[PDB]
């Protein structure tokens, strides 16, 4: 690791990505270190062996090597080299003349010649390159130079590099090295490092196509990559057999010195099956074994071989296990049936093919080749149990293991599921059935810090290192760590697990609530003095609006394609008409929720507040501009935590990822929420909060307020107000926890707005992500391209392959406005609730229970969000209960009986004399007689007193 | 209708279906109730008849 | 079908049946369903073209097999199979359309 690897180069036949993470096959082995240290003009000749002159530091097996790799380690001069490629057919070698003479020196002259035998040829270099910093080479003979592919030679036996350099620190590196699957991080098409998919860990990670996995739960399915033994199963009937065999015997006369290709001695290929009426030979028997046969005397470095045709099934796998209804090989032509060719090579640089095979074939299930050459009156049902292998049961292949059962199920002989996957078969032999278990169902794994913990399988058994498998309800489970149950890191509804990967039950929430207080003239207890806390919500409110443009989208500006799209415009206008007049619909109305009030605004000014300091919330002033708000605090944090068109046809710059969804015809338009308007109403709503009704516009003191707020619950009756003064030291507190939350269940509530908010942005992404990936693939054409479909076409057979193009076009844009049309029609509810909520819990303290927070509600902030806004629930927790002993009534002396005019109140005797207090405070009221309701008939029940102490309560007389 | 026919099975080409409900086409006519009473060696030729 | 054996069955000769028949279910809940009775004979065939007075073109083609039985020996032989023809072949023998 760290390894800089600056001239190190990605490879690739096609366009290279650039600033991408990508997982791909590259040559990465390290096998020998270096082999080049000290590199001089006599650098021999290396055959992907491990003979290279160098540190190979003993990490390198030196069993083969896929590839060669140069790395130049000069500076940038021209400096006189040779390449020289040694093969068993011919020596070609690369050569390079800075003079203008051909010959030049041992305007700049490449020649590469290649010499085959004793025949010398010259090949022409064409383009030269300014500057090469890199050079590869390959066995299967692939030439790259900066990661492109120039060309690729048929073979190499071995390479020797003719570089001579002065310099005594000459170049870096020449190295071997193979094949290996890994992951690359690229920033401008250049490297900048790489992981390797070895441990079970980092194979998640680069199926993740990114690093460090957030810590959850993934899928797995660990599979075994060996051969396994094959088992078969067929009705029996004894077998009689039919030998198809061919006596391809090309033997000609070398063909290396004038011609391969040229069909000499080629002659007679022939099978003992031909007939003087020569009718189609279709095989009769079911059982047959079509087979190859031998070949001819075979030479050196060349060869003959039958080639797949454009039948269903390739010559040669026939006789495994296929059916047939009539076979009818034939050797000369066959009316309307496929055909093969046989080729040779001579040294994998000739092909010549000749007519062969003639086949044409009914369906059925009559004829069955079987791979085995013995048929006969045999007994043979191979049937290994208990092991992962193949089968062909019945003419049904897979994979899997085999369970014996005990089930009488006589009806019939398979058993298949609804999938169409077969699930059992009986024996014909006694009546025993077997299940077929699939080798690797998934196993669901456990991931937390970087690191796996933990997993949920399906065997009793350890498969990984981990050292207990606790078995549990519907599930096994593996970890490698004891059981101590201090406390949940990660949470499912059933369990959490602990951090060692330990599984512990979850219990629910404590909490506790209240309910009606029933008058019973007995002990009960008031809430006590309260504390401040905060809660935290998320609404969606909008969505960022696209629009479409047909024409462009599909036709691409081929004015062809447009003309055969000209009498489809019924159809496509639907689309676009659809999506603008709903943008405008939504636009229309988002802009008629926002009001303002310049009168309110100006009180936003944090002068006006006191000991509260919500300094996040308050508007910024203008930064020295001519602009009416600024975003607030914690707005800018939200967004850091989270192009113009005018530069796309003009500029210098390459155009950027946004930039060509315009060119392709996607347009998202500028957002209905823009930040002016938005601040204005915010700091309106804010600035709502220490206006109270005057006679003047002045401003009253914040802590006034509260206490007019807190009388809507119950006629707050103190003269000393310490709550006014209590509860602010809790309440800034709590705000510097939260903002410090963002850069306690309050905080779990702040994690999932969060994640709530990365929910739907990455949501809002993916849709048009997925959308313009499928105009890269081609439903049924030849091609994408519809440029490149007139080039390869006339008029008449053009047309009629471009219209499938858009027939599938067409299909997917309606898919997607339908799906767009579907979540503005269900955002619009959470733009009611919004608007329902704010002009409730902003504007007038609720009486609703559970509506503003979690109980007694005294006011809420608001702030603005991507797309949706933010609230703060400012709210009272009682933090101790007062105990007092009441009475449920009143009786005088005479039968009428006294109560209360509402039931909110109660009265107690606090000491010698009585008071009432509310039933949500402790602020008690003095007694008086305005406050009780007269009923003739007297509970027992009640207060016993007289007319006497009467007076001594109320004043009556 | 309450016709045990333990014997008596469906006819399946495919894999046979278990446990299920399916409408399909059978030789399910009466003809003859039975024809075939005290079957004997000599059971002689039928053809269709 | 119970355990691939069968347990009962419903003849699909009553419109009640063949719309029970078609629930795949038997007991289907009262309700309201849609059926379509089709006629399943024969019918008078109807032709209109544009009026133009025929011309006509006839295409013949005499396949002869005639072989010596084929019992004894092969039928698939192609015995005294030979010349099928019909009359529209030119010694030029230009496509003939
Ligand atoms: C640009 O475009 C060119 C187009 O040509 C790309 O070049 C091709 O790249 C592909 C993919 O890398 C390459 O296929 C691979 O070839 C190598 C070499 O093949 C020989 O090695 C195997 C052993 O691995 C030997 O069995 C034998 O010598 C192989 O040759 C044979 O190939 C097939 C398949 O093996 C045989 O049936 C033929 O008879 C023929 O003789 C292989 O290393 C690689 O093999 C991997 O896949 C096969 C098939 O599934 C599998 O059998 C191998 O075991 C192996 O799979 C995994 O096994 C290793 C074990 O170490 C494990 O570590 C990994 O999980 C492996 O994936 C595959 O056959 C192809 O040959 C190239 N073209 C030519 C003509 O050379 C070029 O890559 C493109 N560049 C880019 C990316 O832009
Ligand atoms: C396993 O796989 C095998 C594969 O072979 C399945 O066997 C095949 O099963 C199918 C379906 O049952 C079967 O097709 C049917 O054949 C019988 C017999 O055909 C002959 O009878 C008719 C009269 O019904 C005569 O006209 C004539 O003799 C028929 O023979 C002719 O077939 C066609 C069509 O008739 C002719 O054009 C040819 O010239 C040939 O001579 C038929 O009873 C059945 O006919 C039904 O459909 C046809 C076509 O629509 C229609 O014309 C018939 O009137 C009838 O339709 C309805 O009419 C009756 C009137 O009583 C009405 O009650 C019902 O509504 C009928 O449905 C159809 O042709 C096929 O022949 C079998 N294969 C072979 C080669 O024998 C086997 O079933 C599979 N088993 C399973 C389920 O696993
Ligand atoms: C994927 O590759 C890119 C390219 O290297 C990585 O981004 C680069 O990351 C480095 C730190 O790893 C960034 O450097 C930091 O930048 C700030 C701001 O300039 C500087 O103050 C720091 O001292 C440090 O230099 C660098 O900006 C950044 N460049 C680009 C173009 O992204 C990225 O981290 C890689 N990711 C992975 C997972 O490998
Ligand atoms: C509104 O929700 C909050 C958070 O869920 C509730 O806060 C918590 O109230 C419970 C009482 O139901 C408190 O429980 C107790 O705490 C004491 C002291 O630690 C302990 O001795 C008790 O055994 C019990 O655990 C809890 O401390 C308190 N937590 C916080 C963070 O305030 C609130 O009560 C809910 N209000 C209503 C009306 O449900
Ligand atoms: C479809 O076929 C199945 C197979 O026969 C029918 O289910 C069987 O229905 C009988 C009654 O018709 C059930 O018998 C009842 O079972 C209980 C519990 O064992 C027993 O106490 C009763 O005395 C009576 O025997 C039987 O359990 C049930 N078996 C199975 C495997 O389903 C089903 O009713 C048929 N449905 C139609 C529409 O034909
Ligand atoms: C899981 O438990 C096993 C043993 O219970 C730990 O294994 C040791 O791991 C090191 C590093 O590979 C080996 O050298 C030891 O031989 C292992 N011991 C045994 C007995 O196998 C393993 O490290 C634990 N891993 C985690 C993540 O807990
Ligand atoms: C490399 O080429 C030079 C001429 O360009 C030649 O003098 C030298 O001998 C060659 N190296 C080998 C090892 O043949
Ligand atoms: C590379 O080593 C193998 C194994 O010894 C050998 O067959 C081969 O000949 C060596 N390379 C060359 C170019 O000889
Ligand atoms: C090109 O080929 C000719 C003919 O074989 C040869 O004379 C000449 O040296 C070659 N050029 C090189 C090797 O640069
Ligand atoms: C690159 O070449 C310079 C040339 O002097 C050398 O000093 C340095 O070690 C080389 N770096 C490598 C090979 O990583
Ligand atoms: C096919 O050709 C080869 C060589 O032309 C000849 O040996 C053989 O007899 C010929 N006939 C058969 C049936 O192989
Ligand atoms: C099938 O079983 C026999 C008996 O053990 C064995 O000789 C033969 O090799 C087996 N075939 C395969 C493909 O394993
Ligand atoms: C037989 O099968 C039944 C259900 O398939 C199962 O409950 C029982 O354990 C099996 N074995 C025996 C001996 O009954
Ligand atoms: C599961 O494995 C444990 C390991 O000792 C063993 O004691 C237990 O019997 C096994 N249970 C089953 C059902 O295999
Ligand atoms: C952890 O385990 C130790 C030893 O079993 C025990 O003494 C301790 O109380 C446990 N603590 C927690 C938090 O589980
Ligand atoms: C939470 O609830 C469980 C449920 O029984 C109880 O045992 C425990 O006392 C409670 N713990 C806390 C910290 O509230
Ligand atoms: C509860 O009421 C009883 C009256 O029966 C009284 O004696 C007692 O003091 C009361 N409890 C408290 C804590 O005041
Ligand atoms: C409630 O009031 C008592 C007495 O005034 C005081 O001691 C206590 O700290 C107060 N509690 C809170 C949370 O303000
Ligand atoms: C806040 O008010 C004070 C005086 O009331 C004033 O000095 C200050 O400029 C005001 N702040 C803003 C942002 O206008
Ligand atoms: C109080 O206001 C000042 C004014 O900028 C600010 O720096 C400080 O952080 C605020 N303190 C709290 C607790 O909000
Ligand atoms: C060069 O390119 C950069 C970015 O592509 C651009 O900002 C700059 O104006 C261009 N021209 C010069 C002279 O740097
Ligand atoms: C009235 O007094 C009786 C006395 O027995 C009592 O049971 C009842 O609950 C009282 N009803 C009220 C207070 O409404
Ligand atoms: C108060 O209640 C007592 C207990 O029943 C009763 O004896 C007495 O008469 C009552 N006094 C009144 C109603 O003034
Ligand atoms: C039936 O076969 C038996 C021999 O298996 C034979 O004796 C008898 O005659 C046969 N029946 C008829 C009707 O030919
Ligand atoms: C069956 O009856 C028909 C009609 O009479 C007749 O053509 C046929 O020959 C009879 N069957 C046999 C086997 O004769
Ligand atoms: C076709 O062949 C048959 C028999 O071979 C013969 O009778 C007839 O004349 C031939 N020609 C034509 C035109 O039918």
């Amino acid at each position: 690791s760290d390894f800089a690897f600056n001239n190190w180069f990605l490879l690739t036949n096609t366009s290279s990505v650039v600033d991408g993470v990508v997982r791909s096959f590259q040559p990465l082995l390290l096998n020998c270190l270096w082999s080049v240290s000290g590199l001089r003009f006599t650098t021999g000749f290396v055959y992907f062996n491990g003979t290279g002159r160098g540190d190979c530091k003993g990490f390198s097996s030196d069993v083969l090597s896929d590839v060669i790799r140069y790395n130049l380690n000069f500076e940038e001069n021209l400096r006189r080299g040779t390449i020289l490629f040694k093969t068993s057919y011919g020596v070609v070698v690369f050569y390079c003349t800075n003079n203008t003479l051909v010959s030049g020196d041992a305007n700049f002259y490449c020649f590469v010649n290649t010499t085959i035998g004793n025949e010398t040829t010259s090949a022409f270099v064409g383009a030269l390159p300014k500057t090469v910093r890199e050079f590869v080479i390959s066995r299967t003979g692939h030439f790259y130079i900066n990661g492109y592919r120039y060309f690729t030679l048929g073979n190499v036996e071995a390479v020797n590099f003719n570089v001579t350099t002065a310099e005594t620190t000459d170049f870096c590196t020449v190295a071997l090295a193979s094949y290996a699957d890994v992951l690359v991080n690229v920033s401008q098409t250049s490297i900048a490092n790489i992981i390797y998919c070895n441990s079970v860990i980092n194979r998640l990670r680069c199926d993740q196509l990114s690093f460090d996995v957030p810590d959850g739960f993934y899928s797995t399915s660990p599979i075994q990559s060996v051969e396994l033994p094959v088992s078969i199963v067929s009705l029996p009937v004894y077998h009689k057999h039919t030998f198809i065999v061919l006596y391809v015997d090309f033997k000609p006369q070398s063909g290396g010195g004038k011609c391969f290709n040229c069909y000499p001695a080629g002659v007679n290929i022939t099978l003992a099956n031909f007939n003087e009426t020569k009718g189609p030979l279709c095989v009769d028997t079911s059982h047959f074994t079509t087979k190859y046969v031998a070949v001819y005397a075979n030479v050196g470095r060349w060869s003959a071989s039958i080639n797949t045709g454009n039948c269903p099934f390739s010559f040669g796998k026939v006789n495994n296990f296929v059916k047939f209804g009539s076979v009818c090989f034939s050797l000369k032509d066959i009316p309307g049936g496929c055909a093969m060719p046989i080729v040779a090579n001579w040294a994998y640089s000739k092909y010549y093919t000749i007519g062969s095979l003639y086949v044409s074939w009914s369906d059925g299930d009559g004829i069955t080749g079987v791979p085995q050459p013995v048929e006969g009156v045999s007994s043979f049902m191979n049937v290994t149990l208990d092991k992962c292998t193949k089968y062909n049961i019945y003419d049904v292949s897979g994979v899997g293991v085999i369970r014996v059962s005990n089930d009488t199920f006589l009806n019939g002989i398979t058993y298949t599921s609804t999938s169409g996957n077969l699930l059992g078969f009986k024996d014909v032999t006694k009546g025993t059935i077997y299940s077929i278990t699939p080798c690797n169902p998934p196993d669901q794994l456990v991931v937390y810090q970087q690191a796996v913990v933990g997993a949920m399988l399906s065997e009793n058994f350890t498969s990984y290192g981990f050292s207990n498998v606790v078995e549990l309800p519907k599930f096994f489970y593996a970890s490698n760590g004891t059981y101590n149950c201090t406390d949940a890191v990660l949470t499912y509804s059933s369990f959490g697990v602990c951090a060692d990967g330990s599984i512990i039950a979850v219990q629910p929430r404590n909490v506790s609530y209240d309910s009606v207080s029933a008058i019973v003239t007995a002990n009960l207890s008031i809430p006590s003095n309260w504390t401040t806390s905060v809660q935290v919500e998320y609404l969606q409110i909008t969505s960022t609006p696209i629009v479409v443009d047909c024409s462009t989208y599909v036709c691409n500006g081929n004015v062809r394609c447009v003309e055969l799209l000209k009498q489809y415009t019924s159809a496509c206008k639907t689309i676009e008409d659809a999506l603008r007049n709903s943008a405008m619909l939504e636009s229309a109305d988002v802009s008629e929720m926002l009001t303002f009030d310049k009168k309110a605004f100006t009180l936003a000014n944090v002068s006006s507040f006191g000991d509260y300091n919500l300094s996040s919330v308050i508007p910024s002033l203008p930064r020295s501009g001519s602009r009416v708000a600024g975003r607030s605090a914690i707005e800018d944090i939200l967004f850091s935590k989270l192009a113009d068109y005018k530069k796309c046809t003009k500029g210098l710059s390459i155009a950027d990822l946004a930039c060509a969804q315009y060119y392709n015809g996607i347009m998202v338009l500028p957002g209905v929420a823009d930040a002016e308007r938005m601040a204005m109403y915010t700091g309106s709503l804010i600035g709502g909060i220490a206006l109270g009704g005057l006679t003047s516009a002045a401003s009253i003191p914040f802590s006034l307020a509260i206490q007019s707020r807190l009388n809507y619950v119950a006629l707050q009756t103190d003269v000393l107000q310490e709550n006014q003064k209590i509860l602010a030291a809790s309440f800034n507190k709590a705000m510097t926890n939260i903002v410090d939350a963002f850069t306690s269940q309050a905080l779990q509530t702040v994690a999932t707005a969060l994640n709530k908010i990365q929910d739907v942005v990455n949501q809002q992404g993916n849709s048009l992500n997925h959308l313009t990936s499928q105009l890269r693939q081609n439903f049924q054409a030849i091609s994408s391209s519809i440029q490149a479909i007139y080039d390869r076409l006339d008029i008449i057979q053009a047309d009629q392959q471009v219209d499938r193009l858009i027939t599938g076009r067409l299909a997917a844009l309606n898919v997607f406005v339908s799906h767009t049309l579907t979540k503005y029609t269900e955002v619009r509810a959470s733009r009611q609730l919004a608007q329902q909520k704010v002009n409730e819990c902003v504007k007038s303290q609720s009486k609703r229970y559970g509506f503003c927070g979690n109980g007694t509600h005294i006011f809420s902030l608001v702030n603005a969000a991507p797309e949706g806004l933010v609230f703060l629930h400012t709210v009272l927790l009682p933090t101790q209960y007062k105990d007092v002993e009441a009475w449920s009534g009143l009786c005088v002396d005479g039968r009428n009986g006294y109560v209360l005019r509402q039931p909110n109140l109660a009265l107690y005797k606090e000491g010698n004399y009585y008071r009432i207090t509310s039933r949500i405070m402790f602020e008690p009221r003095i007694p008086t007689i305005a406050d009780f309701v007269q009923i003739e008939n007297c509970n027992v029940t009640f207060v016993n007193i007289s007319r006497s102490e009467l007076q001594t309560i109320v004043p009556e007389y």
